[PDB]
């Protein structure tokens, strides 16, 4: 019945890059990204795709066949993220949605409320994240009195946070590999991998660091220092 | 032009898994796989691709621009394997083909010669490999007779040889990462995961990719 709401002040990076950071930064089942216009839905969708998420745009004038296809692909898990306008998302009950992103802050403050109500609609608790430009403080205040709540401000998730999130999911794949049965056959190959021709010392720790680098996913475990 | 020729009696595994085995076992640049049915043109295709190769069909029903685009993708390296029928391959020429596989035995000697000729061009060294089912040995003997020459029989590349190949390629990738600049940053992350040897073995399993280094027998 409850939605946890926060907002970020657009400061350090553009909205696209921040969205990817916020998505990676904490767990979500499915998410809906609300934007001002159809053109925005396409720019978001392409940023999310060149960052490794399965997402699609819902638009008010889209083919009704594609709408039904897109909505069920979200239900069965071929999609995790929809990018929608207020027009397109009316009539949308999808229980996977655990995260609502107000990518563009609305002027109508009850558009805000109807937007974050696409989650927490179950007995489950969901989350809502609002992007606010400094130019837009007035509409945040509008929202924050239209409902008597103050929306707490979050910071942009930092490199160290993202590295820890990546390490923790990587460690979970490591753990399912240790439960393997053939693990001992792999132990015997460790000595066989190593270059002994120019300067030899079977240095297990240096080998394992090379193997970690080769085993890490596309999301590098060494996140560049900033932000 | 030579062009060493050999043939495999189809035995103990199906032609598709066997082709994957022969492809891994020896270096090739680009390869062309000759089949008879243009369904096989398409099915061998994504047998090769689910084993990680870049391959495309080349059949009589996909023309004439899509042909010549497919060949240029083969020639510039965006593809490494064409699966062709004889019709769709009257016009040659790619100069990357070092391997011709007669996946389906030709119906006559002249066809076999034609197919072989796609390699060994510009006088460079090339290889031809023929698949012969038991029931087709007449066809093979027909080809051998007409041609005045026998084709050497070869064994399936065995599991140990495959393990050796996969290990060799992997250890050369490992060496590269052992000389990379940022390695100490990764060194510090080992303690944070949850003994070294056990962790490294599991990392090896995750780093090796799809070509598993532990090859089961056969």
């Amino acid at each position: 019945p409850d939605i946890s709401q926060s907002y970020w002040t657009v400061w350090g990076m553009r909205k696209n890059e921040a969205l990817v950071r916020f998505l990676e930064a904490e767990d979500f089942d499915a998410a809906i990204i609300f934007v001002r216009t159809k053109n925005a839905t396409l720019e978001v969708a392409e940023a999310l795709e060149r960052n490794g998420y399965n997402s699609a745009a819902l638009n008010g004038d889209m083919n009704q066949a594609l709408r039904e296809q897109t909505l069920e692909r979200l239900k069965d898990g071929r999609l995790d993220i929809l990018i929608a306008t207020d027009v397109a998302a009316r009539g949308l009950d999808v229980e996977r949605i655990s995260l609502v992103v107000n990518y563009d802050i609305p002027m109508d403050s009850e558009s805000y409320v109807h937007r974050i109500g696409r989650t927490g609609r179950a007995g489950r608790a969901g989350r809502a994240l609002l992007f606010v430009e400094n130019r837009e403080r007035r509409l945040l205040r509008n929202i924050e009195r239209t409902m008597k709540l103050t929306i707490p401000e979050v910071e942009l998730p930092n490199a160290e946070l993202l590295g820890k999130r990546r390490l923790e999911k990587f460690a979970a794949k490591v753990q399912q590999q240790l439960e393997s049965s053939d693990l001992d056959q792999y132990r015997a190959l460790l000595s066989k991998i190593q270059p002994t021709a120019e300067g030899e010392e079977l240095d297990l720790e240096t080998l394992a660091a090379a193997l970690l680098k080769m085993a890490q996913g596309e999301r590098t475990l060494i996140v560049p220092p900033d932000a």
